[PDB]
């Protein structure tokens, strides 16, 4: 605030501190699910990392 | 001033040197004031430097 110099009114206006807030939430589950029979894990899958993990 | 050369009258218009002035006044009082109760200072203030002094 501002006031005149040598003003007979010595009153001082107090200022205000107001903090604000917001919220961040964890709300989704992203997943990739696969299932293989033992027959096709033994026989059909050649390179597990290249054929399964990378995709 | 200018006068005609070889003019029958020989009066001269005397010029004036007037110094001017203007005043610069110190006339304002800029302030920021804060009021904290004992409860606000005890419980609501945590730093008081980045929470009161910096604002």
């Amino acid at each position: 605030n501002r006031r005149d110099l040598r003003d007979p009114d010595r009153t001082v206006i107090a200022s205000e501190l107001v903090e604000h807030s917001f919220g961040v939430t964890l709300d989704k589950h992203v997943y990739a699910a696969l299932k293989f029979t033992d027959e096709q894990r033994t026989l059909d899958i050649r390179d597990y990392t290249k054929q399964v993990l990378m995709p």
